């Protein structure tokens, strides 16, 4: 679990929103796996606009956080869950780290500031969602 807090904008995992988080619905990209909900209370995370390719990320599965070099955001074939059919997940970057699906959502940043959240892995891979494109989020 996890989720970015920006402006008056909550952004997490679109397969983890809650019924809150669709009842207060901005904009959703089920081909992205975000969401992004309206919040009563002012965020003051600060989200990056960079092509950084190294970071880190937080593990919630070993309480750690982990420095990561991780791909450019792209179009990357992810397995079947019990909330997507097999399918192409767009904006994805990939890192080799630890992860397990209750780590959706731990947050990936550099020294710009917030980079995305993860979203996928497996095989000792590690995937995260990019938000770095957003940015409404800030305005
Ligand atoms: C973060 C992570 N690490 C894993 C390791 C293993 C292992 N072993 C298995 C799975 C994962 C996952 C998450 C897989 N996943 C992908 C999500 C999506 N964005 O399509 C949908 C829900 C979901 O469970
Ligand atoms: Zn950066």
């Amino acid at each position: 679990s996890g989720a970015i807090y920006v402006g008056n904008y909550r952004v997490v995992n679109r397969h983890l929103a809650t019924h809150n988080d669709w009842a207060n619905l901005v904009w959703e990209d089920s081909s992205r796996d975000l969401l992004v909900s309206s919040t009563t209370a002012q965020g003051c995370d600060t989200i990056a606009r960079c092509d950084c390719q190294t970071g880190v990320y937080y593990c919630s599965s070993r309480r750690k956080h982990y420095p990561v070099s991780f791909s450019k955001p792209s179009l990357i074939f992810v397995e079947a869950s019990e909330y997507y059919p097999a399918r192409y997940q767009s904006h994805l970057m990939l890192a080799v780290g630890h992860s397990e699906p209750g780590d959706c959502g731990g947050i990936l940043r550099c020294q710009h500031g917030v980079v995305g959240i993860v979203s996928t892995g497996g095989n000792g891979l590690v995937g995260f969602a990019d938000v770095r494109d957003l940015l409404w989020l800030d305005e």
